């Protein structure tokens, strides 16, 4: 249960981690861009990226999307890093990527919400979608599901432009949000929790959370693992709000969680990560994996990378 490989990482701060087979791909503060190897722990290639921070990665199957602070948007293929397609993207900072199919959305600091189709390049949709920075997106089946930082919360359709339902939202910034059949569950700033009907709008719950500031949070089935600025890491149910496992958590701001099976991995602020079994409750192993700020995480069998402030990547194994 210790490091896989060593990688040498970024000059500036992770702010971007994907994970994919046994491909690592990390955008830093300065606007660079790695590819990693993780059997073999050396980087692949150094990517081009963007002139400005990359704020969101997606990786899926061998294509990568990466958006910066200065609105563009790029997809290139993960074994040359050759760009495949030209993307118009947004004109102010790239704050969320979904990835979906052949279907990349985007969403930004001006609340604009953006379609594109990774075959032409071509913009499907550019609505204005929300009057607020884009915090958190979500697409499945042709569905998108965006929040923003006043709380608001929207489901558009694909291809009709049109909002299916419309979600009284939060009072506070959306950190995170999830969907599937009739239910939209979303979660905010304030440790609100609020389940949704897609097709009704109605609240069919809201609860108010068992913290107060909440930094990340996760939705893996019925399921929130919420972590907090007082170091605290929650586990509930999403029918009834019940706690589901005490965890100690960690002595310092939550910033980062990762959610797999039944292993909770959390990064905080501090540097340290802890890793415990959802079911027994019992701590796996904790580490002071970073010395600095936990920015992102990725867990894919058993295998935890983490990116932090300084710029470290680092592989782990469960």
């Amino acid at each position: 249960g210790q490091e896989l490989v060593s990688l040498e990482g970024h000059q500036s701060a992770i702010t971007a981690l994907a994970f994919s087979k046994n491909i690592v791909v990390s955008g830093a503060a300065d606007g660079t861009i790695k590819v990693w190897d993780i059997l073999t722990g050396q980087l692949l290639r150094d990517h081009d990226g963007h002139q400005s921070e990359v704020t969101a990665l997606q990786f899926k199957d061998n294509i990568v999307v990466s958006g910066a602070k200065d609105g563009t948007v790029k997809v290139w293929y993960i074994g040359t890093g050759q760009e495949l397609v030209s993307l118009e993207g947004h004109q102010s900072a790239i704050t969320a990527l979904a990835f979906s199919k052949n279907i990349v959305v985007s969403g930004a600091a001006d609340g604009t919400i953006k379609v594109w189709d990774i075959l032409t390049g071509q913009l499907l949709r550019d609505h204005d979608g929300h009057q607020s920075e884009v915090t958190a997106l979500q697409f499945k089946d042709n569905i998108v599901v965006s929040g923003a930082k006043d709380g608001t919360v929207k489901v558009w359709y694909i291809g009709t432009g049109q909002e299916l339902v419309s979600l009284e939202g939060h009072q506070s910034a959306i950190t995170a949000l999830a969907f599937s059949k009739n239910i939209v569950v979303s979660g905010a700033a304030d440790g609100t929790i609020k389940v949704w009907d897609i097709l009704t709008g109605q609240l069919l719950r809201d609860h108010d959370g068992h913290q107060s500031e909440v930094t990340a949070l996760q939705f893996k089935d019925n399921i929130v693992v919420s972590g907090a600025k007082d170091g605290t890491v929650k586990v509930w149910y999403i029918g009834t709000g019940q706690e589901l496992v005490s965890l100690e958590g960690h002595q310092s701001a939550i910033t980062a969680l990762a959610f797999s099976k039944n292993i909770v991995v959390s990064g905080a602020a501090d540097g340290t990560i802890k890793v415990w079994d959802i079911l027994t409750g019992q701590l796996l192993r904790d580490h002071d994996g970073h010395q600095s700020e936990v920015t992102a995480l990725q867990f894919k069998d058993n295998i935890v990378v983490s990116g932090a402030k300084d710029g470290t990547v680092k592989v782990w194994y469960i």
